């Protein structure tokens, strides 16, 4: 579609429709794109004496990009509530992406006055890779996503990537990608950009919590037919001789009953308390953290495998890194106090998954004999064993929607750690750039490259439409469920609403597990 | 096909054709088959006081067999270079096997003179099992494969297998297979043998190395929206009180960024250096080695799970058992010095896999509290967890092509450890035998079995044709790749070439990972 | 462009054009920290070998 200068290239669509099998969410925002790096690529690398773990080597590019990968882009807090309360599962099906009403502005800064004028003949160039030939940045939980609240205007983030490094020095295998080298549609004012995308078949996300736990999956009324060792020694009344005896497990001792399944795997965490008095006084943020080790550099495992955050009535404590932590509106980047952050809580997974701060179990250390006593050891890390079941981490409201499974010889249970849908072919990246306009070349010829350009930026609207598939809840539970409810009491401000200054805010993380299924 | 005595039963085919989707490699060799065990089965068992780990019980058979299972049989060093440099992946599709120009020779040793004469009426009998009813020997990396260089004549190896044992004594479940008990084609001079085979669908081998690592998969320019604990305590200036604080992770600290994936699993190795001065002076070849334990007998895990051999600039060090080690041409069986062996190096896997000689990471040992300091422990062995990705070991040039997945209730990620293609139904075994010819029975009848036979051997040509499927490399990388190049400098001998004596040699292992894909 | 493919029976490997494997401050044929693209060496087109 190519219109004139005065025709509008596309309408505003921000909507949600519910067909009861499907929900189709649409959102439209206004974006503003500057020129990054003065129209030129650069390499960037870890600064000077940065620690061995912090070294990196990569390139920054003039290009920007769009990321809708956060849920709250697509769902309003009320739309999120219909889904969360009424449904067992959901997955995306197909999406559509449309750019329109582009306009490019040249700015002239003279003295203190800056005049911003339309540049009608300038262009903006956009491409979507869709063959996945670029480093895929999305899914790293970077900022720059479409704003939660539709009236916001957002700046388009700059695109950059990292490659192999030794220290800050590059390695011969490190790749350099020139984004100018791909076919891209060039858009002048009165052109629009579109593409549609179809998600590959993916398991539903589970929005339900279990009403039973692995430990307690059996009829309390009836005894098992399987014996266990109830006791190992019997008294002679002067001394206790060694005689081993057996019992059928039943309501009296539940812990001894033969069970047919095992909890999910654990990689242990350190426990810290929200009350500042209970925590130790030392710097253990790093030396005490749980880490993994590649190529001689440690990396904190922030998300971790999916685990319950705390046991019964422990709500005070939370794992050191083991949870997602969101900031409240207007929170600074660094060294911000506990009251500012919003800490998510996974306790709905207690049933099938171990508590992140405690060990999987205990294991016999040695072979007993008449002269030596039996001994056991604690298993702080457990890989997958046959017959283990587990729940995936919850997606919440502002968490990421998807991630790209790396392309590798093998991978186990592709579901991402931060939550969301593992996608082998995720939604492609959309990269956008202001085409350079030179400024007043010299009359004599010079073979050097231009250092002078017209200063300009562009703006327009972006529209994303995703189609979601729903899994309805059919259950015979007699008594009421738990629902997500906005509190009835009065308040100065309404939750999920602008304040007197016009600042939209999200009071708490909303995770998707309320409705209950039996295990 | 049955020809006369004077007709040739088949032509020599040694060729390589490239259709650009497919490459079809053909190779023809000359074989010589003796008579093993004097035409009779035997049982063999561990000798006398051999150590508990070394006990075995099995049978040796008169039969020989053919194994083409090494790559260099099919590929020439130049053919291997077109594949390695130009392609991301390859797998086999279908193969064909043909035997022809068989001739049987009787030898008569009298005094010192030995005359070798054609025996025209003698036969050779050959069968391929194809129902997998025999112990499958192939894939154990035994010698006796077709020679690398087509002008070589090779002896056909003897066939034998092992079964259950207790000590050197057999167990009632141990099976005895009589190879005379299967249908087999009997080939006289002027007969040929053929069969064709179709590989079951198998994942491509990955001939590419990654241009990114799991640690560094995110945009360095943009901060995350997810907090972590930056610090745990704040000074009052007389003392440091305990106050826990948060930060958004960014270019400044990369190690703290929330990451969505984990490195592959590790089973730790001991590190040894190629420089003889750095290694400890003690016998730790065994007591220090990493092992697994079945039925009361330890076994060295030589291949190990796929792991990077060393970190950055460690090229000196290599894992104790953790690598494949090939001998240079003309290397003795036992106690051979470091200069004779060719040690392979896996460092191209550093990105997704842990270094074999160092631990997966660290894990919190205990629950901290105001009065006790937090502590951590090292995890030297890590099973698979959800969200782990890894690369399989590289196949090289002279490594094995495939292996047979054992038939069992369950198996995880069937890809073999030595490298190559796990095949549930691999190429069947081809077994070959010289039919016994008695010598001058007595005129009177005797019910005893013959101890006297004509001494003879057979020879002919064998031809193997495999069809391979290729995965082409489509990538937008701007700068040049790394290629496999024969050095330009002058030398006395050319690499991969016969010397002045006629001895073919392979100077170095050639592994298949050069071209680079982004992770 | 029209290409003439290489069909040859040479047994041993060829010579190829390879970017060196060793580490470096800058990557060859790549922008530097200032954004200046550069070509380190001339690349001539004769590598593969035909017999005369």
């Amino acid at each position: 579609g190519a219109d004139g200068v005065g025709n509008s290239s596309g309408n505003w669509h921000c909507d949600s429709t519910w067909m009861g099998d499907r929900v189709i969410t649409t959102s439209t925002r206004t974006w503003a794109l500057p020129t990054y790096n003065n129209h030129l690529y650069k390499q960037i690398s870890s600064q000077s004496g940065a620690s061995n773990d912090n070294h990196y080597f990569g390139y920054s590019t003039p290009w920007g990009y769009f990321d809708f990968n956060r849920f709250h882009c697509h769902f309003s807090p009320r739309d999120w509530q219909r889904l969360i309360n009424n449904n067992w599962g959901f997955r995306p099906k197909r999406l559509n992406f449309k750019l329109f009403n582009i306009q490019v502005k040249e700015v002239t800064q003279n003295d203190g006055t800056t005049t911003i004028a339309n540049n009608l003949t300038s262009t903006v160039q956009v491409f979507t890779d869709s063959e996945y030939q670029l480093p895929y940045v999305l899914g790293s939980a970077h900022q720059g996503c479409l704003p939660p609240f539709p009236a916001d205007v957002f700046m388009v983030p700059q695109y950059g990537y990292l490659t192999l490094n030794n220290g800050s020095q590059a390695v011969g295998r490190s790749s350099f990608y020139c984004l100018e080298y791909f076919p891209s549609q060039m858009l002048r004012t009165g052109n629009n950009f579109t593409f549609s995308y179809t998600f590959e078949d993916v398991p539903f996300h589970s929005s339900y919590a279990h009403s039973q736990s692995l430990d307690r999956l059996m009829n309390p009324l009836i005894d098992q037919y399987l014996y266990y060792l109830s006791r190992t020694n019997t008294p002679s009344g002067t001394t206790t001789q060694s005689r081993l005896q057996f019992s059928q497990a039943g309501a009296s001792d539940i812990r001894d009953q033969s069970r047919n399944w095992l909890p999910g795997p654990c990689y242990r965490q350190q426990r810290v308390s929200k009350t500042s008095a209970d925590n130790n006084n030392s710097e253990y943020s790093w030396t005490g953290a749980t880490k993994y080790h590649l190529n001689g550099r440690d990396s904190l495992v922030n998300p971790g495998p999916a685990m319950a955050s705390h046991k019964d009535d422990e709500e005070k404590f939370f794992p050191q890194s083991g949870v997602l932590i969101f900031g409240k509106q207007g929170s600074e980047k660094t060294n911000v106090d506990i009251e500012k952050v919003m800490i998510t809580d996974e306790e709905e997974i207690r049933t099938t998954n171990p508590v992140a701060t405690e060990q999987y179990g205990s294991v016999s250390t040695n072979l007993q004999r008449g002269n030596r006593q039996a001994a056991t050891a604690d298993v702080n890390t457990q890989g997958v064993l046959p017959g283990m079941v587990w729940q995936d981490r919850d997606v919440y409201l502002q968490g990421p929607i998807w991630a790209k499974i790396p392309h590798t010889d093998g991978h186990f249970h592709p579901s991402p750690l931060m939550g969301g849908f593992g996608l082998k072919h995720p939604p492609p990246q959309i990269l956008i750039k202001n085409t350079p306009v030179p400024a007043n070349p010299s009359t004599t010829f010079s073979a050097a490259k231009f250092a002078s350009f017209i200063t300009q930026y562009s703006t327009g609207q972006v529209s994303v439409e995703i189609e979601w598939e729903l899994q309805k809840e059919n259950s015979k539970r007699w008594n009421p469920e738990i629902q997500y409810t906005s509190n009835y009491n009065k308040s100065v401000n309404v939750d999920f609403t602008v304040d007197t200054n016009g600042v939209y805010s999200e009071p708490r993380p909303i995770g998707t597990r309320y409705l209950t299924r039996n295990l």
